[PDB]
């Protein structure tokens, strides 16, 4: 059994469950867990438990295959319905993007922890999208479709707790991400916002204390321009000064 981080990393990445995960994520979690000074066996188990939570319930290999099939048939809505977070968004999708884009439709969007949401941006006619996430299966769904459509979408397999997004754009989307980052590393959510090379951002939280947390913690160089509940998301439009 794995008795060090390197061997544990190899083991986890070889598993059917975790093979599509960003290797940096696996190493980050293993290294943090190793620092708790438990046995190698307990440490690897603790790491797997965390990775299970990080992978979550958003997609499966079969749902990803079905999303690809949907895209091949031109059924973008069906593909969107096959990631749990976009499925939640479906009913009010155009209301949401109408709200975000009311003043201006951006040329280039950075979609941070993108899930399958870039497919919605395609349908909104966004010219250029860069999305990052830690599950390569997401890129494996979106990228072949983007190439078929001559659409300027790029996917990065990137853990934002390992390295900040380096790209630049007109608008960053940070949907349903800040809470999970904060739970995992205190202070990381606002640090992510401070790192983004966009003049404006749209940040969302699940909703029917996130509002209080966000409004109380948003660094002074940002201004909240609007705030609205649309479907089961609370959305803030912010500008960086
Ligand atoms: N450290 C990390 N770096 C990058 N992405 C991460 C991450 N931890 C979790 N994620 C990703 O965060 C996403 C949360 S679900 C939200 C997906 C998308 N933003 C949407 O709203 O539709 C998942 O796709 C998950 O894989």
């Amino acid at each position: 059994y794995p008795m060090n981080i390197n061997d544990a990393l190899t083991s986890i990445l070889a598993s059917k469950k975790y093979r599509a995960l960003c290797p940096d994520t696996v190493r980050r979690i293993l290294t943090e867990e190793w620092g708790r000074h438990k046995s190698p066996k307990q440490t690897v188990e603790a790491a797997r438990t965390r990775l299970h939570g990080i992978c979550g319930a958003y997609v499966t290999p079969e749902s990803l295959k079905a999303a690809a099939a949907a895209l091949s048939a031109g059924d973008v809505k069906k593909a969107l319905s096959l990631h749990a977070s976009t499925k939640e968004r479906l009913a009010e999708l155009d209301t949401l993007y109408d709200f975000i884009f009311s003043a201006e439709t951006p040329r280039r969007v950075l979609d941070i922890a993108c899930g399958l949401n870039p497919l919605a941006l395609y349908e909104r006619g966004i010219a250029s999208v860069w999305g990052c996430d830690i599950h390569q299966g997401l890129g494996d769904v979106i990228t072949p479709f983007a190439r078929e459509k001559d659409w300027d979408f790029t996917f990065a397999l990137q853990d934002v707790l390992c390295a900040p997004p380096a790209e630049a754009g007109d608008l960053a989307l940070i949907f349903k991400l800040l809470p999970l980052l904060e739970r995992e590393q205190a202070g990381s959510a606002m640090a992510l916002l401070q790192s983004l090379n966009t003049p404006r951002m749209a940040v969302s939280f699940p909703t029917r204390n996130y509002a209080a947390w966000f409004e109380g913690g948003l660094p002074a160089e940002f201004e909240i321009e609007d705030k609205k509940t649309i479907g089961t998301e609370l959305i803030y439009l912010i500008k960086k000064n």
